[PDB]
């Protein structure tokens, strides 16, 4: 493309929404190439992360953990301005695995609070793809301290199976899970801190444990469980895009499937079918198409059980219809 | 299917035979759909996994660790006789990766001390798959205690290669793959204790630490060794299932490949070829076809040498027949 | 084939070249097969593993961590040589997971000390393949002691994608990737050594978290970087193959791709395309092909980023050329709000 092509390209801006929620967009791309334009906002800020009121110093992309999913299609740029208030006390700056060059963005997008930045990259690669934050010097800790996302880049066709066969969803959650390292005491109680740099020698150490304190979604255990549980309806087509930017995971859906799985998240690559439970290495995103066929409450779990159930990460989905005797019925219940 | 027409189909018990053995069955289905009978009562019992005398309070799906393989074909009715004796002190349960709806079964078939139920489910989905107990609020301490199996559904016509071709076994194997966490004393010895609820708060402590004590094929250390070394001959093709409930693992036949392997388990997902170590992510169930073609002790493992070597995750396959000096041959014997 | 046939197959004498070189080799096999022979000492040594001088005796195949790639095409017969000497004091063998029979090798080439063996097999199947020593008793000891390496079996009409396009790369670079569990004081600081044999309890408690202390390229923190590091070019194709013969990695290039990934390391396996990251499990090699398309310093790393930078599993790549800036531009630098 030349100069002026790139330049007479439309700019279009759009209004970023909380995980486990995403931003309007079309699955089929509405015309030519566009320069995508998102900002975001980083903030430093104590979250409580379990029942027991633990704290981490989060870095939070747009002030959530994990931060926004931005969904563009192939061959779109996206252009993102990344803002960190003088009131932070970190240097920020982002690594999108989507991208090509200067390591991701990283390079080129180190602001100091009271600064910001615009990157513009070429969404060159269709797929589901981490961000993150990545301050040379103290890149793991950016990252496990929440500073980590995923973007969602499209086919311009829209998302398709193995044989050409058009995949629609209906609806899409972006579930991130994050691995949390949290210091504790020698009577195992977790510590809290006043700075976030007050907890880096402290956290550094668990972390070089491999062993996290807590794996959780959407920032904190049961972020995703009870009345924020996700939705779906019988017959309803739902893409669930899953990242880890620093751990594997194993997603699995409690009573469902995943029909079509892009494991590896890139969607020039066949999706696995038919999966019990599938694998998203550290360092990336996948996405798992379902139709839901049976009503109830879904449990959608890391299937490390101990992982899920004693550490934080297990989301439920609240289903609604008809429930299917063909495919599931109690010839006899549980009965003395 | 209406209720009517399941009520027509025909009916097959199935009797079951203890890991590394599988049932009697067909590859190719043996005419339309049926309902496949199967029963498994529950035994909650001590076993032994070491040779240093270490005690797990198993609770075993037919009394083994694993439970039984369930072999069935594609849209074949899987009705599974669930029972729990007034001689077990928990409540328990069933959820199969291979089915939909109602949390894979758990939510139907929660069976306290004296009762037994039925579940009937329609097995849509070809491939390996994990089954597990999983009682709300105590789902990884059930399933890392030992209670957990898996199921084949064959497609009607058999197995094939990702062109289509036939892939027809002579010989079955089921390993099921179990995670320990046993607790120690202040001397680093194991404990041992009279109840199996004695022993849920230390073992939850150790759970935490995400570091198995045992990584074990079979139940214990050597299980699948000596009297139960799997065998087999020269130009026989034979088929490895291979499972694990709750934690990653990456088998590899030392000295053979994976000829082709259903790393997701799914049959629908072509097969992987040449494979020197396939991965099995915790939660699934996968499936290795190898034709041997050298005689001798092999040994299969999972290839973190660690848990294969320390932990006790190795079996052997004894392999009768003719050397193949085309293969391999020594040209020049250890010598000074 | 028979002893005869194989007897008449041309010889070919390869001198094997350091990690992450690979010696000389042609992608598309000259001619028919060969007998293709290679030549390793094993040397027990002690070695350095970071910047603070931590030590571990090592157990190297040609004195190397990694041991070097052999490369060799589809049906060719591998023809190792592997002499143990007389200062060793192990017996030490070879697995070659590329190879059918005999536990792999190591149940033909079980060598004391002053002893060498010569083993050959037919590599009947193509992809990258661990090898590593395993010694009955002490296998994930040798192992993680650095006494593991990789191969290649290249098809005979070389790579292509998993739609019969042809991938020829410019050059190749081998990343050996090596877990090491070095024992501590009541400090918290490494402790040395006087004879391999000393550190065996200590190590194999440490073994048995299963939770490295190093995780490193060519054999120890950074050894892949400064006037180490791999180079590159815009435009350049190259295959990084990537193996680890005891635990799992998830290999990513920093600012880049896996254009394609053999992540299972076997050719007749289609590649995964547009990896950012892949998955290589414990016990295995894989392979990547990537075009270079911006000018700068990469990292390659293993993406548990703890295990990245914290532990030493990072390699810096350089690449010469010209910017791109309708694949990224900095349409504002940072600057004051
Ligand atoms: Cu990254
Ligand atoms: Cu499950
Ligand atoms: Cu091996
Ligand atoms: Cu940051
Ligand atoms: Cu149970
Ligand atoms: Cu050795």
């Amino acid at each position: 493309a030349t100069a002026a092509e790139i330049a007479a390209l439309p700019r279009q801006k759009v209004e970023l929404v909380d995980p486990p929620f995403v931003h309007a967009h079309s699955q089929v791309a509405e015309g030519g190439p566009k320069v995508v334009e998102f900002t975001m906002v980083i903030e430093e800020k104590k979250i409580v992360i379990d029942d027991a009121g633990t704290e981490v110093h989060a870095m939070a992309f747009n002030g959530t953990v994990p931060g926004p999913l931005m969904v563009v299609h192939q061959d779109d740029y996206l252009e993102l301005t990344l803002i960190n208030p003088e009131t932070n006390t970190l240097m920020h700056n982002i690594d999108f695995h989507a991208a090509t060059g200067a390591l991701g963005g990283g390079g080129l997008t180190e602001i100091n609070p009271g600064e910001k930045t615009i990157l513009r990259f070429k969404a060159t690669k269709p797929g589901v793809f981490v961000y993150h934050c990545a301050p040379p010097g103290m890149v793991p800790w950016a990252v496990v301290s929440g500073m980590n996302g995923a973007i969602m880049v499209l086919p311009r066709e829209g998302l398709h199976d193995g044989k050409g066969k058009a995949l629609t969803y209906d609806k899409i959650y972006y579930v991130g899970e994050q691995d949390f390292y949290v210091p504790r005491d020698e009577n195992g109680k977790y510590k809290k801190y006043e700075a976030p740099g007050d907890a880096y020698e402290d956290t550094v150490k668990v972390m070089r444990t491999l062993t996290p304190t807590h794996v959780v979604f959407n920032g904190a255990v049961g972020a995703l469980t009870g009345d924020k549980a996700m939705t779906a309806a019988v017959g309803e087509k739902v893409l669930i895009v899953h990242s880890q930017a620093n751990r594997d995971t194993r997603p699995h859906l409690i009573g469902g499937h995943g029909d079509y799985v892009w494991a590896t998240g890139k969607f020039n690559t066949p999706p696995d079918v038919d999966q019990e439970t599938w694998f998203i290495p550290g360092g990336a995103a996948g996405a798992a198409f379902y139709t839901f066929q049976q009503p109830g409450i879904y449990a959608y779990v890391n299937h490390n059980l101990i992982e899920a159930f004693e550490l934080g990460a297990a989301a439920h989905f609240k289903v609604t219809g008809e429930w299917n005797d063909d495919l599931m019925t109690s010839v006899l219940a549980p009965s003395g």
